[PDB]
C-alpha cells in the first residue's frame, strides 16, 4: 500500500529545500512527521506550520525538534519525540552542509564540519533507530518490526570531485553505513536504502525525489533493502555494486615485485 | 622499482601491514619516516629493523603521535622536508572498534573515524599542499609524488559489526579519488589498496605498494586495487544496473511504486 496513516516519521534538514519537500510528502500520506533542523532554520521558515497543516489535513500531527544533528543530544531528542507519538517507523537522514575547497587548500574545520553533519549526523540517528527497532523486535510477537531508513548520499561519493573531498568522503561513508544497517536490521523487517538526489514540471524539482522517498518509506518497499538509487527528474537509477575490471593472478604462490610491475605498467600503458 | 634518494612516510608502521610496507620501501633504497603511537613504537623494533635496511644506503626516522591529530601530520611533513623532501606517503594507520550497529557507542564510531578517515585526510591534505606548492616552483611544473591510501572491501560490503570501519574505508576511497583529480596534473599519483587481513601475510601487499610508490606507476592514478595473496584485482567504477524512466515529464507516485515493487519481487 501507499498509505502511511498512524506511522511516525523523522526527517532531518526539513526546514527548507529537499528535506522540507520530503517531510511534506510523508505527512501528506498520513504519516506523523517529526521535523528536525537547527532552531534558526526552523524559525526562518514555517515548515512546522505547512506541516500539521498537511499532517492534520490527513489526521496526523507534527512536532518540531531543533538542534544540531551532529550532536548526540539531537538524535536522542528525535527518538524521544517519536516514541512519545506512538513509536518510530520511518527515518529520513537528509540534513547536510557543504564546505567546498580545493583539497590542498581545505582546512581542518572545513573537513570536520562536513563530516560531522553528514556522516556523524547520519550515524547518530541511524544507530538510535537501529537500537530502537532491534529492541522493539525483541518484544514483538514474531520477532519483527516495521522500519524504514532512507539515508541521503550523493554522486560525489563515487566520482570524488575536485574541491569536495570532504563532501564526497562523508557521502561515501553514509552508503557504507547504510549497507551495514540494511545487513543488521533486514532480518527483523527494517529496510535501509540510499538515495543520491539532484534537486533545485521543473526537471530538477524535489518532487522527483519525494516520490521515490515515499516508496522507500512505504510497506510496498518491503523487498527493497540495501539498495542505492540515483534520482533526478522523471528517472530513478538503481546503482549496481562495484565489479572487478581485471584480475592479475601470479604464476606462483606470491607476486614477484618486478613481475607485478611489468604486468601493471603494461596494462596502464594506453591509459586516459 | 628503485626508490633511492626518495623520502617516504608510512603510518601505523609499528607492526602488521605498515611495518611490512615501510620495510619494502626501505629495501628499495627509500628513506622512510616511520609513524605510530609511542607505545606501539616502543614495543616494536621497527626503528632498527628499518634503520638496518641501509644495506640500501638510506636512513630511517621515527615520529610518534596519534595520526588523527593535526600536530602529528604537521611533524611528519616537517620530518620528511628535513630529510630533503616528500615523495611517498603511505596512509595505513588504523584501529578497529567492532560492534553491532544497534550496540555501537559514539566513542566506538568516533574513534575509528578519527584514526582512519581524519588521519588519512590530515596527512593527505598536508602532502597535497606540499606537492602543489613544490610543483608551482618547479620549472617543469610537476613534482614526483606517490599517495597510497588504505581502504578495505568492508567499505563495499558493509559488514554487520563494522559500520564504523566500512564508513571510514569508504570515505577514504572517495578522499583518494579527489586527491587523484586534484593532483594528477602535477605528476602525483594517488591510489587505493584494499587488503584482506599464507594468503593473509602482509608481504602480499608490499609488492603492490612498492609499485604504487615507484615512478613505474606514473600512469596509474585514481585506481582501487584489492590484494589477496597472489591475486591483485583492479576494481572498476560502479555502473548503473537499471534505469526507470517515467512516461512523460513526471513520475506518478503510484506508477513508480508499481515499477519498483515488480522489479524487486523477482530479483535474488
Amino acid at each position: 500500500t501507499t498509505d502511511l496513516s498512524g506511522k511516525v516519521a523523522v526527517v532531518t534538514g526539513a526546514a527548507a529545500g529537499l528535506g522540507r519537500a520530503e517531510a511534506l510528502g510523508l505527512a501528506r500520506l498520513g504519516a506523523t512527521v517529526v521535523v528536525n533542523d537547527v532552531a534558526s532554520a526552523l524559525d526562518a521558515s514555517d515548515v512546522v506550520d505547512e506541516i500539521g497543516a498537511a499532517a492534520a489535513d490527513a489526521g496526523a500531527k507534527a512536532v518540531a525538534v531543533a538542534g544540531d544533528i551532529s550532536q548526540r543530544a539531537t538524535a536522542d531528542e528525535l527518538l524521544a519525540s517519536a516514541v512519545g507519538l506512538g513509536g518510530l517507523d520511518i527515518v529520513v537522514n537528509n540534513a547536510g552542509i557543504t564546505r567546498d575547497r580545493m583539497l590542498f587548500n581545505m582546512s581542518d574545520e572545513e573537513w570536520d564540519a562536513v563530516i560531522a553533519v553528514h556522516l556523524r549526523g547520519h550515524f547518530l540517528l541511524t544507530r538510535n533507530a537501529a537500537a530502537y527497532w532491534r529492541d522493539k523486535a525483541k518484544d514483538a510477537e514474531g520477532g519483527s518490526v516495521f522500519g524504514r531508513l532512507v539515508n541521503t548520499s550523493s554522486e560525489a561519493g563515487l566520482v570524488g570531485p575536485v574541491g569536495q573531498a570532504n563532501y564526497a568522503a562523508a557521502k561515501a561513508g553514509i552508503t557504507a553505513l547504510t549497507l551495514s544497517a540494511a545487513r543488521a536490521l533486514g532480518r527483523y523487517g527494517v529496510c535501509a536504502n540510499v538515495i543520491c538526489p539532484r534537486a533545485r514540471i521543473d526537471p530538477l524539482s524535489p518532487q522527483h525525489v519525494v516520490s521515490l522517498v515515499q516508496f522507500l518509506a512505504s510497506p510496498a518497499a518491503a523487498e527493497v533493502n540495501g539498495q542505492v538509487f540515483i534520482v533526478y527528474g522523471p528517472q530513478v537509477t538503481l546503482v549496481s555494486p562495484p565489479h572487478m575490471e581485471r584480475r592479475f593472478s601470479a604464476d606462483g604462490t606470491s607476486w614477484d615485485p618486478t613481475e607485478l610491475t611489468a604486468t601493471l605498467r603494461d596494462y596502464f600503458a594506453g591509459r586516459d
